């Protein structure tokens, strides 16, 4: 670590936010919906609020700063980016509304009009957002279908950055605390070390792959958590999907691989489902492929378009 991050946090005022209207709740926290107004600006931007519950237990406002701190420190089209905080009662994280919302949510309720351009579309943009995490030394560490927002079924973006972690030019590993991450997307090293890599988020793509190319399956739905280890050790994977050729099937396993360097790199995974892509009948065999995916509001912009300095 080296280069300064000359990133802006912007702080928002609790009155710029109008139609307020509660999205997911969740043991967790909570995420809102609403209208984020800049003050003395002819632009409404559509936000989601993420307020996470724990009342105002400082333990909370740390994680949610964290939070705040990476997520406001990428600038990507396929990593959702912070918008800006508000300090109100607690903290709350601003951010560009993704309104299909998760990808794991969307593929789960819409398998029967999914096609293959989209599933290996989506696997692009998953590689291309994590390249890019790569680039700005930066692991995921909690990489999920239920982590991939969609804001449009042609344009999906990661987040939840809530376990991620920089890294340093001298670094190569994160040595984790008292873990408290989900087995079923972590690699064995991961399990078994507490070692975190860029090379273990690549596992976890795997995995995220296994979602969307099963339209939404849970990874091991019989196998408890205690177990998971175990299983890995003796050499068993999540199998081959249904609609998945070998090509496909290949790279969900080369991710898995025991020797963490031996698995592909995203800028990998980038080129290869980027071939695929442009022939997705010949690697992905959907049955009825070959189909179509989905007050007043004039000064509506996305945030996307909604820019300033940096
Ligand atoms: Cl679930």
């Amino acid at each position: 670590g080296e280069a300064p991050n000359q990133a802006l946090l912007r702080i928002l005022k609790e009155t710029e936010f109008k139609k307020i209207k509660v999205l997911g709740s969740g043991a967790f926290g909570t995420v809102y919906k609403g209208l984020w107004i800049p003050e003395g600006e002819k632009v409404k931007i559509p936000v989601a609020i993420k307020e996470l519950r724990e009342a105002t237990s400082p333990k909370a406002n740390k994680e949610i700063l964290d939070e705040a701190y990476v997520m406001a420190s990428v600038d990507n089209p396929h990593v959702c980016r912070l918008l800006g905080i508000c300090l109100t009662s607690t903290v709350q994280l601003i951010t560009q509304l993704m309104p299909f919302g998760c990808l794991l949510d969307y593929v789960r309720e819409h398998k029967d009009n999914i096609g293959s351009q989209y599933l290996l579309n989506w696997c692009v943009q998953i590689a291309k957002g994590m390249n890019y995490l790569e680039d700005r030394r930066l692991v995921h560490r909690d990489l999920a279908a239920r982590n991939v927002l969609v804001k449009t079924p042609q344009h999906v973006k990661i987040t939840d950055f809530g376990l991620a972690k920089l890294l340093g030019a001298e670094e190569k590993e994160y040595h984790a605390e008292g873990g408290k991450v989900p087995i079923k997307w972590m690699a064995l090293e991961s399990i078994l070390h507490r070692i975190y890599t860029h090379q273990s988020d690549v596992w976890s793509y795997g995995v995220t792959v296994w979602e969307l190319m099963t339209f939404g399956s849970k990874p091991y739905d019989g196998i408890p958590a205690s177990e998971i280890s175990s299983i890995l050790e003796k050499g068993e994977r999540l199998p081959q999907p249904p609609i998945c050729t070998i090509d496909v099937y290949m790279i969900m396993v080369k991710c898995w691989m025991i020797d963490a360097d031996s698995r592909p790199k995203f800028r990998e995974l980038i080129i290869e489902f980027s071939k695929m892509a442009r022939d997705p009948q010949r690697y992905l065999v959907i049955q009825g492929d070959e189909m179509h995916l989905p007050e007043d509001m004039d000064d509506v912009v996305d945030a996307d378009e909604y820019l300033i300095p940096q």
